[PDB]
């Protein structure tokens, strides 16, 4: 079935049996169902049952359970088979300079080329694979972990569930998402690296008789300082973390509510704000830049002095062959590669995931839910000597019933007087102490917060189970459904979304009702889902199965309705968490009479990118011009010597490629500022034109897709692309150098290396389609995962209560499978890909060493020295340039962001007023017009809740709107919406209070005196509620405003109009917000020192502006009008 079990050990081996998607992913898109299976053995249920055997046996062996010992026998012993062949693979890399050392003699050299040759083609077997298997163990672990995970995740006590954090558990599994399937391609280098050294300082001393550990010792210093930076680095990026949070909570309040800021004019406030928090974030990421340099930068001039110091010692005391340089330099560059970047990476990965499986171990100790020893044997339920604590408070008094197999009782209380928790309780999710509260356990549940499960109709109502026509029918037509059904678009199978916003409460709650009728149980806990249903509604669902199909069995609601209470055979009416009284129907409904009467990718994106910034040119020329400089400098003085032991030491300088050509601090600083300032400028032209997108287009962007390119895109542009691009730069001028100088020494490497370099470019263009293409397919792939894990945390108790864990495992092992395909597809033909360019690297070297031996001392030397270690470096510049082409994509979809245009006396008149929320929708009037008059208010009534926000907000000019307005003789044309838009004067329903200082916070622009401000405040009705805060008016508004309340943040938003002098005041929603004492004060404040403002209160209730002296009446698409009461309440009302 998979495309693996069919193929060649030779095609298993070089990856030849991904040919065929490459041969399709190169010339067309690739559709989703185009990605092969997966091979049998990593089927999820075929590793989740088998990690849980050893998981749970080290459970029952041991009181000590060490998951990873539990791991130690699952995988294990794969991990050495391949661990031995990487060992093997990196031997020969460090082995292969001693049979480079006896060439360099001149006859008996070229067979010693052959089996180097050979030496190159035996790491490029041994590497590759092996490498590929351990990403794929890494595969494994991750999954099955998961599985694991998921499982277990559906077991949890209630107790313990509610009370952990939201997002913990996306937190959680999301963190080893990807890192830990890539982290065992290192794990092998805790006993590589060793092994390394303790053989090269073993040949290296049988090459330098004396000093060994001059050089180790050099390399421990170097480690160890670039370690240290490590923490000098981290504090400045903690001490960033948090200050962008404070950078960035403006930024999402201003996102969400740029209405308000079109409205107010603020754009240039807002601006100035994010500008002066930005400063400060860019100081303390430019230092962490330059530390980060430094780092980087202390890796490439190791390679000099590595072999320097180790070489100064032994030279002064005694005269050294130059057999004894070209060949010390290529032990030197292993060495260093083995201690200073393997190393360290081996530690961290071993930090990293033990840290991750201590925290996985850690929490599948928890306590654990168990389902109740039911549906045994059981007479009428009986809940005796019921007490139990909502978190010792009790939330019922000792209670106790019993309810006979076919009666009927009914709860009711005060809203969650823990009859709920009762429920919970005899569902079998809360756990009393105290008594005995049982059942025959087969039972049901209707919960009062409904969930939608993702399927049809009959999914979300059959949860697994057969369709009975009769049953279907009946509870169709039982439950408002057969409505319902045929109603739909469909009618039948509607494919349905999820978060169940396609219905609405009424087809939920039927919905849910079906989904709890659907079955017989010997109990039915229906918790009130008659509470979404209307009164006529919920009679007829009584009359039809609720108290008429399942009431001739078993059945224990939980409701509060005065005409079902009544023909209940038991009722239970608790207050202050206990029953106020209770017991039988007739009973209950007499021994208390008082009470019961009482309760009832483009290169122009490259160009556009390399020239925002006419300083970025001159970095890279200065930056090029020095590199070119020096290779003519560092090729004349070859020429020179090559046709007082200086002389012969100044090859060690050339003879290691790093140190000719690596950044100098004079170089490589200037370019990582310029970057992080290009990210400012870019940053700061995005937000100003952010402000000004005119709003049917902002529109279509959905609220959660802009800060994401605030908060993701920008991150990357200050840290991570500067130094990728700065990487890039430098390993792709030491190639191309250390290429060049190889050329000049003989005119043969040129004309065969062109052909090589052509070959590697050719691969790379042909790769990256199908890499990219695929990357994309497993991006949106990870998403059902959760998905599906949010869904089954939202429905887990009705799950639970049904006995339908597995089919939801099920579910969720195929969603990962399907995310495995892309995974393991992705991961091969990437491996594919790098054994590709190394056999490539390896034909050049063949045709370099043989040309070179096929036709001097220095000229052999240095060749071979260079075309034997640029590999590493050549590797390098392939995957940062996969890297940086990968990055570039925030640049893009910045600049996409970037191509948005512009948006463009007190008595009127309109006329001609088209609007829409897009661009020709529906006509939010049609040729409206009316008359703007002096000093009186015009109220909007008639059909007020037909939408009023449509003329409201076009009257500011903010939506798809255009038309005639002629206010006291100017008009729409002329004056500009800047300075258009702040006549009119807003009261929103919603105000809007910065996250500052008062002064800040009302006066943004900061163009008042203190004096004034004081002033305006008292005098509009505030200085009191002012007069209760911190300091005495300075006091930051965090939070959003939380303290103040829609009073005085509605007389705040008052005073704010009030402050520019504004001559309309289009006030929304009167009574709606004000609090009682809030609608005095706001009333009179209005009417007495707003007095002359031409107001139009619009309120949907006619009482609320009947009070105006006109009314411009509202009639959808047809503004008629009637203006006095003479006709108003008798003609439009009427
Ligand atoms: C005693 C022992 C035997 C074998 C192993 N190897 C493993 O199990 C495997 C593994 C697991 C997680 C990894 C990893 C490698 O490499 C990583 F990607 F970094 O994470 C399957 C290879 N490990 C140990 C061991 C080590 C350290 C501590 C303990 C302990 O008992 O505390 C046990």
């Amino acid at each position: 079935r998979s495309p693996l079990e069919k193929a060649s050990v030779v095609s298993k081996l070089f990856f030849s049996w991904t040919r065929p998607i490459l041969r399709k992913g190169y010339r067309q898109r690739l559709e989703l169902s185009d990605i092969y299976q997966i091979p049998s053995v990593d089927s999820a249920d075929n590793l989740s049952e088998k990690l849980e055997r050893e998981w749970d046996r080290e459970l029952a062996s041991k009181k000590n359970p060490k998951l990873i010992n539990a791991l130690r026998r699952c995988f294990f012993w794969r991990f050495m088979f391949y661990g031995i062949f990487l060992y093997l693979g990196e031997v020969t890399k460090a082995v292969q300079p001693l049979l480079l050392g006896r060439i360099i003699a001149s006859s008996i050299a070229i067979y010693l080329g052959i089996g180097l040759c050979l030496l190159f083609i035996v790491r490029t077997l041994l590497l590759h694979p092996a490498i590929f298997g351990l990403h794929h163990i890494g595969m494994q672990m991750r999954i099955a972990m998961f599985s694991l995970i998921y499982k277990k995740t559906l077991k949890l006590s209630s107790r313990v569930l509610d009370k952990i954090s939201i997002g913990q558990l996306v937190s959680l599994l999301s963190n080893n998402l990807n890192k830990f399937d890539e982290g065992l391609a290192l794990a092998h280098f805790v006993w590589i690296a060793p092994l390394q050294v303790a053989l090269l300082m073993g040949l290296i001393w049988e090459l330098l008789q004396a000093s060994a550990f001059c050089g180790l010792g050099f390399l421990i210093v170097l480690a160890l300082f670039q370690a240290g930076l490590g923490r000098m680095m981290m504090k400045y990026r903690d001490q960033r973390a948090g200050k962008i949070s404070e950078r960035l909570v403006i930024t999402s309040e201003m996102i969400e509510n740029i209405q308000s800021v079109k409205a107010y004019c603020w754009e240039e406030a807002m601006e100035k704000m994010i500008e002066n928090l930005r400063q400060t974030e860019l100081k303390l990421t430019r230092k962490a830049a330059y530390v980060r340099y430094f780092n980087s930068s202390a890796f490439f001039f190791s390679g000099f002095f590595v072999v320097f110091l180790s070489v100064l010692p032994y030279a002064l005391i005694k005269g050294i062959i130059l057999r004894k340089i070209f060949t010390t330099i290529s032990f030197c560059i292993v060495l260093r590669m083995a201690v200073t970047r393997q190393f360290p990476w081996a530690v961290q990965t071993w930090y990293d995931s033990l840290g991750a499986i201590n925290k996985i171990q850690d929490f599948l100790q928890k306590q654990e839910y168990k389902t109740l020893e039911y549906n045994l044997t059981t007479t009428e339920v009986v809940m005796e000597n019921v007490t139990a604590f909502w978190e010792g408070t009790p939330v019922l008094k000792d209670i106790n019933f019993k309810i006979e197999r076919g009666q009927l009782l009914a709860v009711a209380g005060s809203t969650g007087a823990g009859k709920t928790s009762l429920l919970m309780v005899i569902m079998g999710e809360l756990e009393p102490s105290e008594g005995k509260i049982k059942h025959s356990g087969r039972i049901s549940f209707c919960s009062q917060f409904s969930w939608i499960m993702p399927g049809t109709i009959k999914e979300n109502i059959i949860f697994g189970v057969s369709y009975d026509e009769y049953r279907y029918r009946s509870v169709i037509k039982a439950c408002q459904l057969e409505e319902d059904i045929s109603k739909f678009a469909e009618k039948d199978n509607i494919v349905l979304g999820e978060g169940g916003i396609t219905l609405s409460g009424g087809q939920r709650a039927r919905i849910s009702l079906a989904r709890a009728v659907y079955k017989d149980a010997d109990l039915y806990l229906l918790d009130s889902p008659f509470g979404y249903l209307d009164v006529l509604t919920e009679k007829e669902i009584f009359e039809s199965c609720v108290c008429k199909l399942m009431a001739n069995k078993t059945r224990i609601l939980v409701t509060s309705k005065m005409e079902h209470l009544k023909k209940a055979d038991k009722i239970l009416i608790l207050h202050e968490g206990s029953s106020y009284f209770y017991g039988t129907f007739s009973e209950l409904q007499n021994l208390q009479p008082d009470f019961s009467s009482k309760l009832m990718t483009t290169w122009n994106t490259y160009l556009r990118y390399i020239t925002v910034h006419k300083s970025l040119i001159f970095v890279l020329i200065w930056c090029l011009v020095i590199f070119l400089a020096e290779v003519a400098a560092s090729l004349v003085v070859l020429w020179l010597l090559g046709n007082t032991s200086s002389y012969y030491v100044f090859y060690i300088y050339v003879g290691v490629a790093d140190t000719l050509l690596a950044m100098g601090f004079f170089r490589g600083l200037p370019l990582v500022h310029t970057l992080i300032t290009v990210s400012k400028i870019l940053h700061h032209k995005m937000l100003h034109s952010v402000l000004q997108a005119p709003m049917s287009t902002l529109n279509t962007l959905k609220a959660g897709g802009i800060l994401n390119r605030f908060s993701k895109d920008i991150a990357i542009l200050d840290d991570l692309l500067p130094l990728t691009i700065f990487d890039f730069i430098q390993l792709l001028l030491i190639v191309i150098g250390a290429i060049a100088v190889v050329a000049v020494l003989q005119p043969y490497i040129f004309v065969a290396t062109v052909p090589v370099i052509v070959a590697f470019i050719m691969l790379r263009a042909y790769f990256l389609q199908t890499s990219q293409q695929l990357k994309q397919l497993e991006s949106e792939g990870r998403s059902p995962i959760f998905t599906h894990l949010v869904t089954s945390l939202k429905g887990l108790w009705t799950l639970r209560a049904f006995g339908r864990q597995p089919y939801f495992e099920t579910l969720f092992h195929k969603a990962l499978n399907l995310h495995t395909a892309n995974w393991f597809l992705y991961l091969s033909t990437l491996r594919w890909f790098q054994m590709r360019i190394e056999m490539i690297f390896v034909i050049f070297f063949i045709a370099v060493t043989f040309i070179s031996i096929l036709t001097g001392e220095g000229r052999v030397g240095i060749i071979l020295t260079l075309a034997m270690n640029i590999m590493s470096t050549l590797q390098w510049a392939v995957n940062s340039s996969i890297d940086v082409d990968s990055l570039m994509r925030s640049v893009s979809r910045v600049f996409k962001f970037i191509d948005m245009p512009t948006e463009g006396g007190g008595q009127m008149t309109v006329k001609d007023l088209t609007a829409k929320y897009t661009e020709g929708g529906n006509a939010i009037l049609e040729n409206i017009s009316f008359s703007i008059s002096p000093g009186q208010r015009v109220g909007l009534l008639g059909r007020t809740g037909s939408g009023k926000s449509t003329l409201l907000s076009a009257f500011l000019r903010l939506l798809n709107t255009e038309g005639e307005i002629q206010i006291d003789g100017v008009s729409w044309d002329s004056i500009t919406l800047q300075q258009w838009r702040k006549a009119f004067g807003v009261i929103p329903q919603k105000v809007f209070i910065f996250s500052g200082t008062f002064r800040k916070n009302l006066d943004p622009y900061e163009q008042w005196s203190d004096q004034e401000i004081w002033k305006v405040a008292d005098e509009v009705g505030l200085r009191s509620v002012i007069e209760q805060f911190p300091g005495k008016l300075d006091f930051v508004l965090v939070d959003g405003g939380c303290v103040l309340s829609h009073g005085h943040k509605q007389l705040m938003c008052l005073a704010r109009s009030v402050l520019s002098k504004a001559k309309i005041l289009l006030l929304d929603e009167p009574s709606a917000h004000l609090d009682p004492v809030t609608y005095q004060i706001i009333r009179r404040t209005l009417k007495q020192a707003f007095a002359d403002c031409t107001v139009i209160l619009c309120e949907h209730r006619i009482e609320a502006m009947l009070e105006c002296q006109q009314f411009l009446v509202i009639e959808e698409n047809k503004v008629r009008q009637y203006d006095s009461i003479q006709k108003l309440l008798n003609e439009r009302s009427l």
